[PDB]
């Protein structure tokens, strides 16, 4: 490569391979959209919750692969597994599903940092400070109050406090 | 007639009855509107969604007798039956009486379709797809998502979920 | 199904299947653009055109997921295999190769056509006609033209040709 | 010195060194820009992307100079060796010679960036990361771009390639 400067294969794979999990994480939220569209669980302001992160992590996976190209490593594509389920329960499953799905993105994303940081590539750890690292713990942090919210509302009538959140939390229109 | 062309006494029968199960349907929705209107039903939200529906039902009887002139068959009008019910029960009672209503008009669409597609009328056959069958999906699949949010807030506060749909659901002011 | 008319297991069946076909083409056109942002690639209007593709593609495939919700269908997702090539050659072979894909997708829409035209489902057909036929006839017509424009300009000095053809006719800025 | 906290004499001699470099690669570009502007050469949209680049070279001196006056370090100047040519070939010969030494700027970077590491420098690194790192990053896949254009466009047409490129890629006007 005539741009190629420290950039080591290590790298470049495990760059591959979060494109992967960035990818599989985005078609798990097309997953969990749709499955609150349906007619028999009806929750739009759910549906768009997970249809906005299903966008988020679609443009996390061109982010990286524009950086890879940018340091004059090989994008590389492997098939995408399907989401875990086809059907997800109620808010609480989806958005407990959800935080262990971001939990599993954000160690993936810790475990490249110290990569980069162990071969001294601080052009790869700065893209991840600057463009992941924060948008990943500003997530999570948003889910966890979403799931303590969610808790609080079930009491003894969980229909209605799935209601309440979605309409009074969730953003809808 | 002069104009007519390619359109079958069978088409033009059906036509008229369409607009009779249309008018029909307007009626019904004119007395649901009004019994949600009662002060002692007292759902503002509820009685706007039926008085809407009536509208746009009578409005599809008038887009259907002006197709009837455009293809030169002629209007005949038939007596107009009172709705089903006098009083309709609870929001679920008559938003299940609104997707019944709903499924008999799409299905007297699909009946029309067939027989056009049968008699080789395609303008007719685009005529519905164009301005029927879509929107009767699209309000079947909304009546759909309603019926789910009122089923799960009825839990053992019934009153309170029938509030709480029409205001958090439903438009009002 | 409360909501679920005239919509066979056969058409929801195959309408599951063509997402995943439009996710596929959506998975090959991200492909296909980041090769020609290779630094030894470096064809800007190229991958710009095939970036749009990937979008459209998303999208298409949003729209057959949003319409399975509307019919009271079931979307199932399956694994989606990985793009049929790492590296795509010319803008000649990509170009090729795009037009194999999308009557792929065209042949695909086509029987599912033919499938809701046996079904007597003339919703499906609608939705296909109004939505997808005429996308892929205007985008295959486009492909083929630029394919015309990039076979005239190969001659004996191909580089200057595929430089031209990426500068004068795609877009990029 | 008042301010002076956590600044080796090792990161505020290399910062000095680090001047030097951009300084020296400010008048490489000077060089450049007026070589194309000669009358024999006279490829306006070159002589602009290196007058660009000699100006962006004088400003990263003057960043690193604020700087080393932030952190308490003295700014000690020496003498700026002439560019490495007096003329400097086609388009192609420049570019290469232009990725040369943004590579060479890029090391000294990455060293730097290493030796603040090692000193635990944080702000060093951080700085470095904040206004250098990527702006080299994304200017060396520019001129890796621009390579394989210029490397596409010889031929057998040499002079017409170059013009094009001159032309239709770079900025003029
Ligand atoms: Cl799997
Ligand atoms: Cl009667
Ligand atoms: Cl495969
Ligand atoms: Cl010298």
């Amino acid at each position: 490569s005539q741009i190629r400067q420290n950039y080591s294969t290590e790298v470049e794979a495990a760059v591959n391979r979060l494109v992967n999990l960035y990818l599989r994480a985005s078609y798990t939220y097309l997953s969990l959209g749709f499955y609150f569209d349906r007619d028999d669980v009806a929750l739009e302001g759910v549906c768009h919750f997970f249809w906005e992160l299903a966008w988020e992590k679609w443009e996390g996976a061109w982010r990286l692969l524009k950086m890879q190209n940018q340091r004059g490593g090989r994008a590389l594509f492997q098939d995408l597994q399907k989401p875990s389920q086809d059907e997800w329960g109620t808010t609480l499953d989806a958005m407990k599903a959800a935080i262990v799905l971001e939990k599993s993105l954000n160690q993936a994303l810790l475990d490249l940092h110290a990569l980069g940081s162990a071969q001294a590539d601080p052009h790869l750890c700065d893209f991840l400070e600057s463009h992941f690292l924060d948008e990943e713990v500003k997530l999570i942090k948003k889910m966890g109050d979403h799931l303590t919210n969610i808790q609080r509302l079930v009491g003894s009538q969980a229909g209605l406090g799935e209601y309440l959140f979605e309409r009074l939390t969730l953003k809808h229109d």
